[PDB]
């Protein structure tokens, strides 16, 4: 049992990067030790200085991903800093009991705890923060992350082939609901908890103010952009832990797409939009075969381009002409 | 053809049960015989005392759940009494042709019709009433239940292997759309035909004031909590007759899910959390594993939590430490 | 390589027709050749004169079904005359680079180009306009439609067996954000350009004015009805370019459906309704069994009824009592 197997201990990255890690491994199953330290902080989440009294595992929204193996024990110490105001807790969508484990992981400020599960289906799984009476709240304030299980012989195709991918990416997207005073300008809060009642009023009429991805508009652009080559594989982790989304890459594809995010089952290939359902995690691999700079982004392109749920992927290597050519640039309609 | 074959008749159950049957079975197709009354009344949706002009089938938010086997005949006497005001009707998702039988039950006060019709496609189907020119509304206001079909030989997994569940428990998400007054305070209406003017107004704004699962905010917890033991395995059936949602177990999963609701497709395994179309029921079986409280609910937090969206399954037996273990309680952070 | 094959020329024809096409072919690749052009045109959208400052391809919401099949190569050739005030251009969901073609095809009035590519996997595939910096808005005043690439050897079911349709209908669904004026009003504008600012401020609420097919509450009515036989298989291929939604034939199935809509998936089949993600072009076959007048709807059914997505199709042929059958008509109750 548990009790016997060897430990690793992981140190985790802040997303978009997923920390390293094999995908088919020989090696058998271990507990692995991940520690989590929560911090509350105001953020700004526009180009037009709007915060959020922002709730964090490990300071960035999403939480950072953590991998494991199918048949690994997920040991998590979850730190909640006496500088935090709010207690918290977790709950693991890959954990069997106890809420997810939130029933075990009560931490108010000051206090940490150490959880174990075993984590016995391959897939990725949205882990939130889940207070009694609180819920919503703290996962639409920023507290959520995936949990990414690998089957231990790696990613399989419908047929039973391997897949794999070169590179992975982590977004999390997050629905913000800012409050607006009278004169319709978003308010701005000099603690979390007077936040709160303005906030669930905003909520309750389920229209996000913004809608961003790792937790403002632009994230994920710039001297942020996501980065690849033509020839690598991507791995696309998605994680919505509130609200559906529908994924897209412009001028690509999900190869290969687990859109509900479980590995076990077959992939479908060749999508233009996925969906990811509020309170889950997807996946989806992309092999670049044209350089340029790509958007990825929630096709609800009010959500992407109003609203922030949008980012940039910008790829290295040499056009080619075979699958798309300009025959005719730009040029006045002929008499 | 089905004038020969043998009659059953069902005596149906209030949801959340469902009335006995076999799963795989040696019968042969019968002709299965049911029978529902509509009922019009005033309801009590929330804690607060806010009242729904609500329209049911057999008196429940769901109607009753009505299971029949593939190749069954489904003969429903649907009767009006005249107490009510409003004519109504039954389109069941399951049966080909008519509006789904709609055109051929249209009964004013005082009235009754008995349609029949081939259940020929095995799944779970939305059934839900449809009188020409108010069909949202009387779908909204509570008139929905589930024909769930079985294959003759029972459910089973992608690789044509045996399924099945020990208990079945079927739930009814109702978005509702209760309209206000100038001083912000719900309505509450004399008659059914009083709440139509606005209601529509409020159906239109897309916006549900309350998200209840089987007819109330609260529903399926305390002593009316669904309940299971460790080792049994629970179908839950998921039906959404107007507006998405995103079922979820806290804590557990969806083993073998069939979203969409049609058991000739290989149900998806290890989900966290599965869609529920708008216009659809879809199953989901889960095997618990760990005792405790659940909660069963739209992964939408703030539908769930704040609008109404959410359960409880009591389950009894011992506590697996393999599958998950608190190894260090909540304590001071250390030095 | 493409410059080698021969080219064919293809007239398009407008929605709800798709272009005559084989589905299963002996022929081998080809650059198939298509022209479109753009109007920009003020349209009336409902049945009590409310207005769209519209946005189109060749005229008409949708722009017109490509039907290619895998391995051809796309040849568009983007006309926007001089008439026209905005720029526009083309992103082929089912093409690989320069997001989607966009970048190659920015044509002000008074200009055209021509784009080729590869149309590689199998698929239903959204094409919308993407100017850069208003992509929405030309997204929801109607610039989208669907390419079709078939397998050369035409659709199969997930056993590899053939499946076909006898004829193919194409429904655009537009969620659009008509404003209103202080007196509650939807307003009507001079110009194109003066309808962008309040339009933005609609579509940021996220909640449509309107959701039609085809570019008008009831477009697929009356006269304007689809229309097949008993014994027939159509082809429903279903466009949302930004919002989801969930088709469903009222009296029938969606016996064999893609609903992500790519073809080297296996369908799922006996549908009740199906789910089109925002961004996305899905496809269902369905073989009529009984004659009568259907609807064909997005199920939630305040968007269908209240707000426009639905439309019917008349169906000939001989009513089959098996299926269904009348056994009471409504009657009085008894004593
Ligand atoms: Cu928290
Ligand atoms: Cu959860
Ligand atoms: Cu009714
Ligand atoms: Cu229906
Ligand atoms: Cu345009
Ligand atoms: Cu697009
Ligand atoms: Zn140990
Ligand atoms: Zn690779
Ligand atoms: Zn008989
Ligand atoms: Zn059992
Ligand atoms: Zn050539
Ligand atoms: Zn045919």
């Amino acid at each position: 049992d548990a009790d016997k197997l060897p430990h690793t201990k992981v140190t985790l990255v802040a997303p978009p990067q997923v920390h390293p890690h094999e995908q088919a491994t020989k090696s058998g199953p271990k507990v692995v030790e991940f520690t989590m330290t929560i911090e509350e902080k105001k953020m700004v989440i526009d180009d037009k200085g709007t915060t959020l009294q922002a709730m964090t595992f490990n300071g960035s929204m999403p939480g950072p991903t953590l991998v494991v193996h199918e048949g690994d024990y997920v040991q998590l110490t979850l730190v909640n800093p006496a500088t935090n105001a709010m207690p918290h807790n977790v709950d693991f969508h890959g954990a069997t009991g106890a809420l997810g484990g939130a029933k075990l992981t009560n931490v108010n400020p000051g206090e940490q705890a150490t959880l174990r599960f075993k984590a016995d289906r391959s897939g990725t799984f949205v882990y939130h923060c889940a207070p009694e009476g609180m819920v919503p709240w703290h996962v639409v304030s920023g507290m959520s992350g995936t949990l990414m299980v690998l089957p231990r012989d790696g990613l399989k195709d419908p047929q039973g082939k391997p897949l794999h991918y070169d590179r992975a990416y982590t977004i999390g997207e997050f629905d913000l609901y800012i409050p607006k005073g009278p004169d319709g300008k978003y308010k701005d809060y000099a603690t979390l908890a007077e936040s709160y009642g303005d906030t669930v009023q905003v909520m309750r009429t389920l229209t996000p103010s913004h809608i961003v991805f790792n937790g403002k508009v632009g994230a994920l652009t710039g001297a942020n952009a996501l980065t690849a080559k033509v020839g690598e594989t991507v791995l696309l982790i998605h994680s919505q832990a509130n609200r559906d989304t529908r994924p897209h890459l412009i001028g690509g594809f999900g190869d290969w797409v687990w859109e509900t995010g479980k590995f076990a089952n077959p992939p479908q290939r060749d999508l233009e939009t996925w969906f990811i359902r509020g309170g889950s995690a997807g996946a989806a691999l992309y092999t670049f075969k044209q350089p340029g700079v790509y958007a990825y982004l929630n096709h609800n392109l009010i959500e992407a381009f109003e609203l922030g749920a949008a980012g940039h992927i910008k790829v290295e290597g040499k056009w080619n002409d075979d699958l798309m050519k300009q025959i005719k640039a730009p040029a006045p309609i002929p008499r």
